[PDB]
């Protein structure tokens, strides 16, 4: 059954955490809709164990939920049940990536970023507008999901946490991935980037190596609308900085992989795999793509381009190579 | 189950019992006890900014004494922590009346009485003998079971908390009470207690009713033999001051007169020859008391057996 161990105590408070704030809220109703006290709202726990479970956890913690009601609604909003979610962020640790460092939950459904107090207050700043945002839209964005917001304290380390919904597929693999931008002199992955495994590729990557993405003229043209709505939205809020995120699964490259070592070649569920696009019948290499927004919380308070400069140069670069 | 009460108290001791069960499901069940379980606690305290104003106190405390030897106590007394989180927490417990004070569960299965923090180091004082006493007599006893002791905080306001199990029956109703001790010096409800419905009567309320126990020999034996024990195991920790509860079901006020001895464990049917159909609930209560408070225990414990032989 569930210990929430790590070698890390901060994964450890975040997967009790999880649980603690799951479990809580299944004694909360659920509000015909939210109130503005929601979107100021928190609960705070401190716990202090004496000779007991000393082993699977830390004894003296403290994990702070931003909003619950706020996030609560947002999962049920993106299609997420509560259950699935607290199963996925508790069952079995999130695992590193490896400032760069991400965590995805073990079932690489979900994305575990520490962030900044200057980011959980930009955040606050645009929970309400967000969530309205995802209302009128019915939950279909290319935006990040915002699934749930944290504060952990242990040994003395304080640290906040996000959770977002992955872009990349929970089961389909990644070979070649791209965080695009436009507009940016000699942005492109360093050497040591280039020799990992699965390095994060640039705008002059992009270019230099001679990506192609074969969707059809359809989903161009539903993907490059949905794109527009997000990036006008984010240049209201004065939000810049943000990347389109581009994952290509190879299909003959995953079952070359298998061969070495029910769901067909490239195929994919799109109520869990949500940003995931089928190439065309023409594509030279059967592929599928995994693209959305990530990374959106720079205010432009805080060479500048202002938001409006940002986002044409953005949509600008990504209908060029589509 | 959103754990609302117009007791504030309630509803932090309701969540802390969710709470702690949860908890304890992500924690092992050992092969065995060691000292440190003895001495061992858990704390949480809730601090919460616009969420779940309606329910829920917004500040509380809820701390847990060794959750591991009451986890364990709890097994060895034949109760489920699922079973045990359901009766504390499904529905608000329901107070006795209005120091006398006590709750119920709502299903009557368990008793939760508040204590002073004097109790709780008493019971630090004892656990290590009564736990390893509960090992040795395999769960049979009519010893308090002490099945959780809890501190909570919620407005400025402190409580210790002990929850025991019910020595009445879940379902069959008490006509008649008694708390006996054999205290040879004068033991009488008073004329306000015996205006109630259902009064505790006492040692010569007993006596001058001429409230008669009809009991097989062989249930009797048992029961005495139990007691026994139990009193001599009192009298060694140099506690004194218990009471046998004995609460009467009157069976012909009416399958009639059944009930399941895994859960209503006090029961005892009465003689086929007793000239009414009854049901004995009886067990020891309230021994928390040590000689140290300063008649001995050893007195206690030989004067108490006498007069329960003595009633049968
Ligand atoms: C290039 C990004 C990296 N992977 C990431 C990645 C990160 N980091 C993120 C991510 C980025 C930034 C933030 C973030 C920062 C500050 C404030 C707030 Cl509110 C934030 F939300 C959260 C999540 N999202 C991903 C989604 N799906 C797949 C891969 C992803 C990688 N190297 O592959
Ligand atoms: C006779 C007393 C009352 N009913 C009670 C009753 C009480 N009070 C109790 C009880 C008494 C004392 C304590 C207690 C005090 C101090 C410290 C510690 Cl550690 C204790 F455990 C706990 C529980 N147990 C009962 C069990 N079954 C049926 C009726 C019961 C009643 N009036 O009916």
């Amino acid at each position: 059954n569930l210990y929430f161990q790590s070698m890390d105590p901060l994964l450890s408070v975040l997967m009790w955490g999880v649980n603690h704030s799951i479990n809580e809220l299944s004694h909360v109703q659920i509000p015909v809709m939210l109130m503005p006290d929601d979107f100021k709202a928190y609960s705070k726990i401190k716990v202090d164990n004496h000779l007991f479970n000393k082993e699977n956890m830390p004894s003296h913690f403290k994990f702070k939920e931003y909003c619950p009601m706020v996030f609560r609604n947002l999962r049920e909003r993106f299609g997420i049940d509560d259950q699935d979610f607290q199963n996925s962020l508790t069952r079995s640790a999130p695992l590193p990536n490896d400032g760069a460092r991400f965590h995805t939950s073990y079932d690489k459904r979900y994305i575990i970023k520490t962030i900044t107090s200057e980011d959980v207050a930009e955040m606050h700043n645009i929970l309400k507008k967000y969530h309205q945002y995802i209302v009128e839209c019915h939950g279909i964005t290319l935006l990040p999901q915002f699934l749930g917001m944290y504060r952990l304290n242990v040994d003395g380390v304080e640290i906040y946490v996000i959770v977002t919904r992955n872009v990349f597929s929970h089961r389909l693999s990644v070979y070649r991935k791209y965080d695009l931008k436009g507009s940016t002199v000699a942005r492109e992955a360093s050497d040591k980037e280039k020799a990992k495994e699965l390095p994060t590729l640039k705008d002059n990557d992009f270019i230099n190596e001679g990506q192609k993405i074969y969707i059809d003229d359809n989903n161009k043209k539903v993907f490059l609308e949905k794109l527009k709505k997000d990036v006008e939205f984010l240049a209201q809020l004065k939000l810049m900085d943000y990347s389109l995120l581009v994952g290509i699964h190879d299909v003959e490259r995953a079952e070359q992989e298998e061969v070495e070592c029910p769901l067909a070649p490239g195929e994919f569920d799109p109520n869990i795999d949500v940003y995931g696009i089928k190439c065309h019948e023409n594509s030279p290499r059967k592929e599928v793509y995994f693209m959305a927004i990530i990374d959106i919380l720079t205010h432009y308070d805080a060479s500048t381009v202002n938001p409006e400069q940002y986002s044409k140069r953005f949509l600008d670069f990504i209908g060029h190579i589509l």
